[PDB]
């Protein structure tokens, strides 16, 4: 069962987590698209100075990140806009964030985060940002005309709230 | 004709460039190694606050960079410590630094540099750093037991000096 990721650029779903209860710090999903550019997911504890975006630009994964330890805009991995399903896994390990595409590690951002446990509320938004696209380090057009399935986000034990699925649209 | 990249951790060669004469901002070489960790090349305009390192860690490319615009430690691309020759190309394009391995773009560090043209002296060191390994953002053991061939560095028109090849050791 798959869902569409995208007129407005609002995300299709938002989840909130209690950071003091996170034990699993990874997320996995599959994505399919013919679209070269857009947001796959966004997360923050504060949209002004502690946020993260995973998207596509020119078909390839791009991460933008802004927190106390790091500020970066990085592209990596193969093009994903070929209309095939691709597995993507994001993992936080130690002080690094890892990106795996189709079971291959394609990017490791080292020394970018202290302990999640140590503002204890994190938001994850699917298919859009929780601020205007002009707030990005490098703007992109957020609407990703793609589909998402088999998605699991961090720790269901730590989840406080999740948006009304009434809005989800099947692919 | 190939040369060894590595007891001391000193680089095997240093070149100096006039930054005001650089037109070609790319470098290409081939590397072969069974070694998972070490420095491939280092460059700077100032070893205290304007420097760059490309190496291997756990077999894969790693870039460490520290300048006015960016400070990062990033891993990307496939393992290269399989004893096969691999082409590596580093390109500066706009404000980004691009890494290509075997003809595939594996990493794009965006918004990390202003114009090279605009201290106008850049050093490139092969197989070692021009400061102690403890100065790195994330230390590694610099000696890379590998071989280097078909290597071209930036713009021969901009090169001011190049170290005595008397020291080079054929593979
Ligand atoms: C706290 C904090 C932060 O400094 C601010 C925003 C956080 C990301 C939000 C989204 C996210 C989702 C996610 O899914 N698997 C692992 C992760 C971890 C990441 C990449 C989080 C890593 C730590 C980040 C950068
Ligand atoms: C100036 C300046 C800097 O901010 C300080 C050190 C510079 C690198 C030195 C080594 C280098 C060699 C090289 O080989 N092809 C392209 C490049 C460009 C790079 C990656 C350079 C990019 C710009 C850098 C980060
Ligand atoms: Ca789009
Ligand atoms: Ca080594």
């Amino acid at each position: 069962p798959a869902v569409h990721l995208s007129p407005g650029q609002e995300p299709i779903a938002v989840m909130t987590f209690d950071l003091t209860k996170i034990t699993k710090t990874s997320s996995s999903f599959e994505v399919r698209t013919w679209d070269p550019e857009g947001v796959i997911f966004y997360g923050d504890t504060n949209p002004k100075d502690d946020w993260f975006m995973l998207g596509l630009r020119d078909g390839r994964p791009e991460i933008q990140l802004h927190n106390h330890w790091a500020q970066l805009t990085v592209g990596a991995g193969p093009r994903l806009d070929d209309g095939r399903w691709h597995q993507v896994e994001v993992k936080m390990e130690g002080d690094s964030v890892l990106l795996e595409v189709d079971g291959e590690e394609v990017l490791r951002l080292r020394q970018v985060s202290g302990p999640l446990t140590s503002h204890p509320i994190m938001r994850i938004a699917l298919g859009g940002l929780l601020f205007p696209a002009s707030n990005l380090r490098l703007p992109l057009v957020p609407a990703l005309d793609g589909c998402l399935r088999r998605d699991s986000w961090l720790d269901k034990q730590a989840k406080i709230s999740a948006s009304a699925p009434t809005s989800l649209r099947s692919c």
